[PDB]
């Protein structure tokens, strides 16, 4: 806990333990969850535990998500942060399409207000998806951009983020609007984001992490198992508390199907890592 515990996303504060909700939905993030029970039983036991950060879209599921929600959790706290993420749509056959003409950018926002229940959007990241690969790549965002800061002015979101980007695409989208958060790939094993992580956190501009394990090597995976053995934690445990003390301008979303992964999950804050089992974790990457 050398890092605060909080973080300000906008004008609120949140706690930098939040809940991705991305597993309510069926596989593939597409038709409606295993159990719908589940999932609203997970979403109150979240805002139980203090969570005030949920990460969301109305492409997950399409639809679905944002109504369990909506169901669940409605009338929703003033503590309460939704972000969503717009830019793409989905298939009939659960594909992920781009979907940035101004059209559907303003329907994404629309479907998002209905879906949740909303007069106004706390932060929607704009997804960028340039290039036929999956993660970051170059090219001016401005256009889509352009959209969201009209929306914006016209009130019905409040601050605009930016998912899946460049250090680039970042600082042209800052010419345009204020950007509040980053949503990126990162985790203890896919650094490559890190010195931007620090200039952003300099700026006051949070940084989410997605995907807290994963794209291990067996090596990767057993040095992260091993650590987590020694210290009576579990491996997920170990990756979240890492990235809380990587930088306290880092937002966690980590998503689940399963109440006890939840507890599990917020227990995570409990963990100190020592500067000797950093340094065996700062070394993963490398
Ligand atoms: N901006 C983007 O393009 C984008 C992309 C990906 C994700 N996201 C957001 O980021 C959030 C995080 O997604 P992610 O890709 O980072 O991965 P993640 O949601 O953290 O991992 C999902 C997987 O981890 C499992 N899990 C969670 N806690 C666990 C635990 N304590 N023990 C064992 N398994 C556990 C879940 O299974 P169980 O359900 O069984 O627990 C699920 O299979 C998502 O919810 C979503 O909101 C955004
Ligand atoms: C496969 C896949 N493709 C695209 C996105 C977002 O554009 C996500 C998550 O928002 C995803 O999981
Ligand atoms: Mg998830």
């Amino acid at each position: 806990h050398m890092s605060s515990n909080t973080f300000t996303l906008g004008t609120k504060s949140v706690n930098r333990l939040g809940y991705g909700a991305m597993q309510l939905a069926g596989p593939g993030v597409f038709g409606p969850p295993r159990d719908r029970h589940v999932a609203i039983t997970v979403l109150r036991e979240a805002l139980a535990l203090g969570v005030n950060h949920i990460d969301t879209s109305d492409f997950y599921g399409p639809h679905v998500t944002n109504q369990i929600i909506r169901e669940a959790l409605y009338p929703y706290s003033d503590d309460l942060t939704i972000v969503t993420k717009i830019g793409a749509r989905r298939g009939e056959d659960a594909s992920w399409l781009p979907a940035f003409s101004p059209a559907e950018l303003q329907k994404a926002v629309h479907d998002n207000l209905r879906n949740l229940g909303l007069d106004v959007l706390d932060v929607v990241n704009l997804r960028v998806m340039m290039g036929d690969g999956h993660g970051p790549a170059e090219g001016s965002i401005e256009a889509s951009l352009t959209v969201l800061a009209e929306m914006q002015q016209q009130g019905l979101v409040k601050h605009i983020g930016l998912s899946n980007v460049t250090p680039t695409q970042v600082a042209e989208a800052r010419k345009i609007a204020e950007i509040v958060c980053v949503q990126n790939e990162y985790n203890i094993a896919h650094r490559a984001d890190d010195a931007m992580i620090d200039a952003l956190a300099h700026d006051g501009i949070a940084y989410v992490p997605f995907f807290p394990l994963g794209g291990f090597t067996p090596l990767q995976s057993s040095t992260l198992s091993d650590v987590a053995a020694s210290l009576g934690a579990t491996p997920m445990q170990v990756a979240l508390a890492w990235l809380l003390q990587r930088s306290p301008n880092i937002l966690l979303i980590p998503g689940t199907s399963s109440v006890a992964h939840l507890r599990e999950n917020m227990a995570a804050e409990k963990l100190h890592l020592s500067e000797e089992v950093l340094s065996t974790l700062d070394g993963i990457s490398r």
